[PDB]
């Protein structure tokens, strides 16, 4: 099927993303999720760096599925193409004999909601717009390169040295060079609660759903790390959403930072902003605060 | 989509299994897989039984996808259907207010896996031939009522008061009255080194990869709760399986046992033995001991 080609013609291959397994050491759990594992680890003379390198590595959880396979392999795919200030950078794989790992530049702070969690550490408004800015940023990259990202959230954005944002998780993004838009036939594996309206009810999925995710994201940052729709099981988000329910505005947010949050919740894709007005919106605050 | 068809049609529906809320109380969690949560609880005037009842409850766990609700929904469907002693039974569901909980009989040992690994206590091979056999015979039920499993593994095996098999986990299990095969476009979310060769390759699932899932579940019945294809990545299953390898005889395994694991992995799904021979091989093996 699809996945044996794909495992067959990877298994046959790119040098330059070829990283061999006995330079790399590998060591504690930083996290794990629906679809891969991350470790803390070393690379031995990576990429023309000499001596050791600290890099964090994704791998295949016990009892993987072809599926959680699939997305591994594409993550690669996406991330070999993919060069931005704000997109986690890609050093390269481990592939021959043993598990597939990919390796990636260390993020100092890790996930974004994490370190939002952990504040309160001491951060300004200005900071907040600054995080979301500069996700806009990545995300208006990822928009031109004509990916939708689908999973965009605090979870899967990571915190570099000097609190500079990088976009993560790319496993289930894909192409839509060709029509714009993602379709797919069976069920999501993307949280309900980050997913546009039309990706809800009819797997539609374009950057205009990635701006819908961007709105729960600003939430996510403006709440230093909230749950969205707090209380409210997923099954409820069919009937709320389609009715026209939003989530309120929260504590310590701008009536100009909810109204974003607003029109990325607009039920027709195309009153929502594109991701340069996303931008030009928050340097926009950043200046008036 | 067909969820919200799902949701909708199912948040206004059978008196006989919905269950009050407030007559449950939650506790300890007692695993998470991939799909939900299960936590230990208990039930007042739970369907004619005086006082509390200690039952398990599974749940979404948080961020919920599409996909693990299209799952938990349809595990709950396919559980009001079926009645077996080594089938894990269901009591009801709570629906109406708050998440969807479903809630079944408790099982004193948990998962059988972890019923093995913590064994050496003392089982005999007239033990593990017994504990195949039940399964077996669990599953020549499902195979009547014209069920694929599609996930039957040690994990998914629960061990009730007096080391009774109950068949569990039936989030992936589909209908195939009509075809008898259950066909996926897309990937599947079993682990590979459960699946069966055409299911890997072809996305064919059927009572024979059921049969196939079970040659699995013997060997780590018979290893004790051992890791199937130790050392071995999912990955190269794909080349592994087509060029005709299986796991080799484990030890303490004799060869008329592991005769029967190489017979249900068969490369031609109709070579396999149905579950009433393999029942009968067990019986027979029980027997001559
Ligand atoms: C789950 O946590 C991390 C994930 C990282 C991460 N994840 C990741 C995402 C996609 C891919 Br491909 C590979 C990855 F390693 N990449 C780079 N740095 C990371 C750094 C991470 O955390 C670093 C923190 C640093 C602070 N202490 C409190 C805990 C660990
Ligand atoms: C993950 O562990 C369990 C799962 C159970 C379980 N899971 C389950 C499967 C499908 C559905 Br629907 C609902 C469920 F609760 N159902 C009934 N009893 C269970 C009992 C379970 O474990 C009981 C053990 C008992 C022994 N101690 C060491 C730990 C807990």
């Amino acid at each position: 099927g699809p996945l044996s080609l794909s495992v067959d013609a990877f298994k046959i291959l790119d040098p330059k993303w070829e990283f061999p397994r006995k330079n790399l050491v590998l060591g504690k759990t930083l996290g794990e999720g629906e679809f891969g594992k991350v470790v803390k680890a070393t690379a031995f003379h990576l990429k023309g760096r000499a001596g050791y390198t600290t890099v964090a590595v994704k791998m295949l959880k016990e009892n993987a599925s072809p599926s959680e396979l699939r997305d591994l392999l594409s993550e690669f795919n996406v991330l070999k193409q993919v060069n931005h200030p704000h997109v986690i950078k890609l050093y390269g794989a481990c592939s021959q004999d043993g598990p597939l790992l990919l390796i990636v530049e260390y993020a100092k702070y890790g996930s974004l909601r994490g370190f939002l969690r952990e504040s309160r550490r001491a951060l300004t408004m200005g900071d907040l717009i600054s995080f979301a800015w500069q996700i806009s940023q990545g995300m208006q990259y990822l928009a031109e390169m004509k990916l939708v990202h689908r999973d965009l959230a605090a979870r899967n954005i990571l915190v570099a040295e000097g609190r500079k944002m990088k976009i993560s998780d790319f496993g289930l993004s894909r192409d839509v060079y060709e029509e714009d838009s993602y379709v797919k036939r069976s069920q999501g594996r993307i949280p309900v609660k980050w997913m546009a309206i039309e990706s809800l009810f009819d797997h539609i999925y374009t950057t205009q759903s990635d701006v819908w995710s961007f709105g729960v994201l600003l939430w996510e940052i403006v709440t230093l790390g909230g749950n969205p729709y707090p209380g409210i099981p997923p099954e409820r988000l069919f009937n709320l959403l389609k009715t026209g329910h939003r989530m309120e505005r929260p504590d310590n947010c701008s009536e100009e930072m909810y109204r974003l949050m607003l029109q990325c919740w607009k039920q027709e894709p195309d009153k929502r902003p594109v991701f340069a007005d996303i931008s030009k919106d928050l340097e926009k605050m950043m200046v008036k605060r």
